[PDB]
């Protein structure tokens, strides 16, 4: 394979003799050259592992690297400073100081300019990380909430212009907040120019997607394909006007990109560089599990999918060091963690913890949660979990059947219980969620609904507020970067019109995608309201997390509480956390605490607690005891 020095010389051949001389002496080239030598080996290796001796590999690479240089040269000086800072501080993502939030620009603040006006509030809340949902042009009507991209560069006019976005990013950086956007690279909308030209037979866009003449291949593939939206279509394919079939893992209007074609990688790498130069700090790698297909397999988590992502990682290491990745892999735990690594995705959603928080609220038993915190929490160096309570999506019960089997729990039977409980089809359930994608052929089902809707706030369950606080307390202190679903900090309930909207009625996820609730936000300072109680609660926990070094890092050690309703863990051997998932008082005996100091200050309630005697926690109470 060619080497870094070889490719760099060729990159400089576009400059006349006089220019070439100057370029080689410039700071930009110096840094670019150094990073090329350091990271090119990985890029080449990962790409080769996927394409092999593909004739297009070499040509695609030189073209991509030429862009990488141009992209780095044009990169703004301020961004280059962030590039240097993060190069030498790979663990910035692990700082206890980081706290993120996520919202739809349109639902939360109208448009881009409006979002800019909400920045003061984000600072007031303590955010240092902000994820904005899909901002670029997409089909009018149904676009899977913007996840069906028709243009990676043209901002949805309803939100503003590319200029407004560029402005928002700079304002976020000014307020000490990182910009986080989606990198929907597994597929585009069926209205995207690429799709159009590919299907129309433009030789330039040949093999940019997976299109079949009939059901021969589709049927073979469907034998092992999981259905994500069985409500929309069976298997993973959709039929075109002309009768052909296109691979559509998600909605029919979302066509999977064909990474078996190296020119497809180059295309998306180009888009990443575009997003990088806008000043994006973290790219949410959407559906990383499906970017590689292979007949007979599930076409999820394949080796080449990981390799491609590590290739993308390399491009950023060379042309935009500040850009980190956030893996969205809502799959089996064993698979989830494989996307997380310094050379792949530095951080990734922690669906296991999230799903188990809700599970524990239902069963009142921390068994599965404790198991996960004990065996699946700690990660490799320079990587972190993104811990969350809810997201724009439904809740999938992605705990491991094998893990559950160890505890004498039948995964299938357990999920059936969980699903019933959270959609209020179980006696006594406090949850008011809505079903999502009930698959009659598999028994699988997911749950939609806001955090407040699932804890019982819609009916004013007296335990609703403390439940919210408890869940967020755990995502905030286990170790990793905590993500707040904006709207949750004031107990925002479900949207009560989505079912009436013909563009949303067939997607219950819109039930937990409500608009900014002016009334609730106007009560965040009133301790007598649910909004105020939830707000000050979370704000206080955020404040503590960010100021107390004992929460730093992502490592944790579980503590056996000897009480099936109480979870316990220790951060940095100095912070002991207890969490009662019972609606009744529960005790951690003096005998269980013998190894703990006689007294410890609780950062949650502010009181001094004695650990030389039984410790009784009130319903849903959380304690952050300083033991060192
Ligand atoms: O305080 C609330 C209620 O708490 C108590 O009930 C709890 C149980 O203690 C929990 O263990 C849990 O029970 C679930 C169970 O987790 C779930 O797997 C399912 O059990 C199935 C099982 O999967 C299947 O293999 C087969 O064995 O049938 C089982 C049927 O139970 O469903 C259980 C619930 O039925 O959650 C409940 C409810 O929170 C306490 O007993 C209640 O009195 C109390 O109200
Ligand atoms: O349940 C309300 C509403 O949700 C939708 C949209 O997602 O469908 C969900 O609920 C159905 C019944 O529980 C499930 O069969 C389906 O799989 C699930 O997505 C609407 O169709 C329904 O009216």
């Amino acid at each position: 394979s060619p080497n870094s020095q070889y490719l760099k010389t060729r990159i400089l051949d576009i400059y006349t003799p006089e220019q070439r001389a100057g370029i080689e002496k410039s700071e930009d080239w110096r840094q670019f050259s150094r990073r090329m030598d350091t990271h090119f080996p990985k890029l080449m290796n990962e790409l080769d592992s996927v394409y092999g001796n593909n004739e297009a590999l070499l040509p695609m690479l030189e073209m991509l690297l030429a862009q990488a240089w141009q992209s780095y040269s044009q990169r703004n000086s301020s961004l280059k400073d962030i590039d240097i800072a993060r190069e030498n501080n790979p663990d910035w993502i692990l700082s206890n100081k980081q706290v993120g939030g996520v919202c739809y620009v349109d639902l939360f603040a109208g448009d881009l300019k409006g979002l800019k006006d909400k920045i003061p509030y984000f600072q007031e809340l303590g955010l240092t990380y902000l994820h904005l949902m899909p901002l670029f042009k997409c089909p009018e009507g149904k676009s899977d909430g913007g996840y069906a991209v028709s243009s990676y560069r043209d901002v949805n006019p309803a939100l503003g212009t590319i200029g407004d976005l560029r402005e928002v990013i700079a304002a976020l950086h000014e307020a000490g907040i990182s910009a986080v956007v989606d990198f929907i690279f597994n597929h585009t909308s069926n209205e995207h120019e690429w799709a159009q030209r590919c299907a129309a037979g433009d030789p330039l866009f040949d093999n940019f997607y997976y299109i079949f003449p009939d059901r021969r291949m589709p049927d073979q593939y469907d034998r092992t394909l999981r259905e994500i939206f069985p409500d929309q279509h069976p298997g993973g394919f959709s039929q075109l006007e002309d009768g052909r079939w296109v691979w559509t893992t998600f909605n029919s209007f979302q066509w999977d990109l064909n990474y078996s074609n190296p020119w497809v990688f180059r295309a998306m790498a180009g888009e990443m560089l575009f997003l990088a130069n806008l000043g994006v700090d973290i790219l949410r790698m959407d559906a990383v599990a499906f970017i590689w297909k292979q007949m007979g397999t599930s076409c999820e988590n394949l080796p080449q999918a990981h390799a491609l992502i590590r290739a993308f990682n390399a491009v950023m290491r060379i042309a935009a060091p500040a850009v980190f990745f956030k893996s969205e892999a809502i799959v089996h735990p064993d698979q989830v963690v494989q996307y997380i690594g310094q050379d792949e995705c530095q951080i990734g959603y922690n669906p296991l913890q999230m799903a188990l928080l809700w599970n524990t609220l239902a069963t009142r038993e921390v068994n599965l949660l404790h198991q996960a915190l004990t065996y699946r929490h700690n990660l490799p160096e320079h990587t972190a979990w993104v811990n969350y309570v809810r997201s724009h999506d439904d809740i999938g019960w992605t705990f491991a059947d094998e893990d559950a089997a160890y505890l004498g729990i039948s995964g299938y039977d357990h999920r059936q219980f969980l699903n019933r409980f959270f959609v209020n089809r179980f006696d006594g359930s406090f949850a008011r969620g809505v079903p999502f994608q009930y698959n009659p052929s598999t028994g699988d089902c997911r749950v939609s609904g806001t955090a407040a809707a699932l804890v019982g706030l819609a009916q004013d369950d007296p335990h609703a507020v403390d439940r919210i606080k408890l869940l967020y307390s755990i995502a905030l202190s286990t170790g990793g970067l905590p993500l707040i679903y904006l709207g949750d900090e004031v107990g925002t309930l479900n949207d009560d019109d989505w079912s009436q909207d013909s563009n949303k009625s067939d997607d219950s996820r819109w039930a937990h995608r409500p608009r900014y609730n002016e009334a609730l936000y106007a009560q965040r300072n009133d301790p007598s309201t649910a909004a105020g109680q939830i707000y000050q609660d979370l704000r206080h926990m955020i404040a503590v997390r960010q100021s107390n070094p004992r929460f730093d890092g992502g490592r944790l050690v579980t503590f056996n509480t000897n009480n099936k309703h109480i979870i316990g863990y220790i951060r940095n051997n100095a912070l002991l956390a207890f969490g009662n998932f019972s609606e009744y008082p529960q005790t951690v005996t003096a005998h269980t605490l013998q190894a703990m100091p006689f007294k410890a200050h609780d950062l949650i309630g502010g009181k001094t607690v004695s650990l030389n005697q039984d410790l009784t926690l009130q319903p849903y109470q959380v304690m952050w005891l300083e033991i060192a």
